[PDB]
């Protein structure tokens, strides 16, 4: 069984192609580069072992149809995880226009691609950024949806072209997962994250920044400071190979469904200040600050609809995730 | 001199725009791959407009183009983009989504880049009332709540929100949306006018064809409605009316560009008016009765909604000038003498 796997070579996607190799998947994936080094999916082919050549990659832009189509002709795919596309919020404010293109034309036109070629089952990436600023936690899945940036607007857009294309053409089966804060590494340390708070406190610990800014100390929460929702990208990984469990085996009864994948915990600022220190043995300094401006107070999963329908729950917590990304950037730290 | 180009202008709103706009003496040079329009259009509007049709040039070509629309834009000092270009049937956008979200955000993300690269930060946008939903209350102003209720209206809001991002990002753009209520009528020479494919999904082009003897009745869908005869109720705007309003959205950026970033303006009369009114003052302009067919809601339709235009006519200095008597007149007078269209 072939899946293609658009982004593949990014922080999720890679670790998402280290467990489908090793769930016996022939993995191809298309990545542009754009923000990613080929030496992740080098080390994820080591990592899999005896299943690396099981591994094929193609460094093409979603955009270029002609690229695309000839993938496609080459090879019969099951599904398609679609993970590629640009996530850097103050880079979408400055340069919206990039953003728009990059990620709906590159979707638009792999969504072509894919119906003219007979494949119309899809696993997307989504996120939680589509609940805003959200009045009530935990958020489920049925919360009202708006995006706070243009990155976020790419999100929604995309999440509403997939509902169009299922309405107009039932053939379609297509998973949504709606990601929380993604934190972490493999537990090997070999591959890793090559703009947010963990890769920030890790900077701090290493002494390439001075402290960690808190933004907000006044919000409504148990210690003051913002809560989140956040899962070890290898949880993350392992939602990707229950969406196509659930593509494979229930796609009589599913449409276009959507699942957070989240671990349903709400973990404060100084709370992973707190669990980075035990995990790394160093102080992180602190100022605190104002509110950040956009910023949602607090946000976390209501996972019963991904425990219950998807079949998953998130296995790791957040010292752990903590010790893995310590783990990573130690041994790395310049990345790879 | 100036130079306006013009998108989707072989079009039926943008033709009667590029009319307006020759007549006015600007040069206009129209984008449009004509798959919803023919050359016919625009060489009335040429006849038309007289000695000026020589400052109307036509490119066939399409938005998503990039290497072509960059050929046009590096070759031309335009003053302003008006972007009519894109595909507009809402049963069509339910059946075929890709097709509507190509066209109309790939299409209109390469203009807006190639516009950003050649120097050329001034764009009109064909907006549309479908934006506002099913209004809690009427009026409409343009601070309402904005959803969308199918494929195409999606693609409408998205553009407004892309053009708003843009604008964020980069102080020298001015771009003006413009919230069209429900176009009708005709140029008053009856040259030129609104020619459909197919069974017409709006009212007034259908009503038009069973008043000329092509289709046998007009059906009207849904006469349960909380109004004053059940029937829904619209803003019906004189296409001549709106393509004035473009006038006034390219006067407001020559002249008021400092106070102005991503503004956005209805474009309506402010009367609601129902489908059984409409069809009395079809019969009363064209001498011809309507047999009507009964049926339930069109899934989809609003109730009532009509234009808030206070803001346009404050900010806009703009107000319609015809009601819905001329229009319909101006509808009969293009379907009397052109009852099958271009093609006659
Ligand atoms: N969070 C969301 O989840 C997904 C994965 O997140 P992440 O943390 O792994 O991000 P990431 O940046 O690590 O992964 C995204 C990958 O997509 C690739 N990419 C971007 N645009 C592309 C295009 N047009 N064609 C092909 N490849 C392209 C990038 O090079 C990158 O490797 C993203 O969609 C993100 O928005
Ligand atoms: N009249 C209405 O029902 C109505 C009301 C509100 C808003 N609008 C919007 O107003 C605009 C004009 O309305 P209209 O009645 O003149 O529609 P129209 O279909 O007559 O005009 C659209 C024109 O754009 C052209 N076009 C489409 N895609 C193109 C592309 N990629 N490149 C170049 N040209 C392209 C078509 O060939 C057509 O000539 C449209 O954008 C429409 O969505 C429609
Ligand atoms: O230097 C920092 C960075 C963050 N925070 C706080 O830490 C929390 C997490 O912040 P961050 O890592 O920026 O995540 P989010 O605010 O949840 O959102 C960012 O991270 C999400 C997950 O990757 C993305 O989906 C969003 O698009 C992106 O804006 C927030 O309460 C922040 O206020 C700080 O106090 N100091
Ligand atoms: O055969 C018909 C067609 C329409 N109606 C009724 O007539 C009214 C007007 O319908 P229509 O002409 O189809 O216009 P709307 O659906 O209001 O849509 C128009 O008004 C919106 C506001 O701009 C635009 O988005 C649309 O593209 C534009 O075509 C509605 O109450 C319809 O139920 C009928 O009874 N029979």
């Amino acid at each position: 069984r072939t899946i293609l796997v658009t982004g593949g070579a990014g922080y999720i996607g890679s670790h998402t192609v280290l467990q489908l190799l090793q769930q016996g998947f022939r993995v191809v994936v298309v990545d542009n580069l754009d923000n990613a080094s080929e030496a992740a999916l080098a080390r994820v082919a080591e990592l899999a072992g005896h299943d690396g050549a099981n591994l094929v990659f193609h460094k093409v832009d979603l955009r270029d149809r002609h690229a695309l189509v000839d993938i496609f002709s080459s090879h019969r795919f099951e599904a398609v995880i679609h993970f590629a596309g640009l996530k850097a919020v103050g880079e979408s404010v400055h340069k919206p226009l990039l953003y728009y293109d990059n990620n709906l034309v590159g979707t638009i036109t792999l969504l072509e691609v894919m119906a003219a070629n007979g494949c119309k089952k899809l696993v997307f990436s989504s996120s939680a950024t589509v609940y805003g600023w959200p009045k009530e936690v935990p958020c489920t899945e049925e919360f009202p949806l708006c995006a706070t940036n243009p990155y976020g607007r790419t999100k929604l857009v995309i999440e509403d072209i997939c509902r169009d294309v299922h309405r107009s053409d039932p053939d379609w089966k297509i998973i949504l997962l709606r990601y929380f804060n993604p934190v972490g590494a493999h537990p090997s340390g070999y591959i890793g994250e090559d703009n947010n708070l963990m890769p920030y406190v890790q900077q701090v610990a290493v002494g390439r920044l001075p402290h960690l800014t808190v933004y907000g100390t006044d919000y409504s929460t148990k210690d003051g400071t913002g809560v989140r929702d956040y899962i070890h990208v290898v949880d993350l990984a392992d939602g990707h190979i229950a969406a196509l469990r659930k593509l494979y085996e229930d796609s009589d009864k599913i449409g276009c469904e959507v699942y957070n994948l989240g671990t349903g915990k709400g973990t404060s600022v100084l709370e992973m200040v707190a669990a980075f220190e035990k995990a790394s043995g160093k102080k992180i300094p602190l100022v605190f600050a104002g509110r950040r401006p956009g910023d949602a107070e607090i946000v976390y999963a209501a996972t019963a609809k991904a425990e219950k329908e998807l079949k998953w729950k998130a296995k790791y917590g957040i010292e752990e995730m903590c010790r893995d990304l310590w783990n990573w950037a130690s041994k790395n730290p310049y990345g790879y």
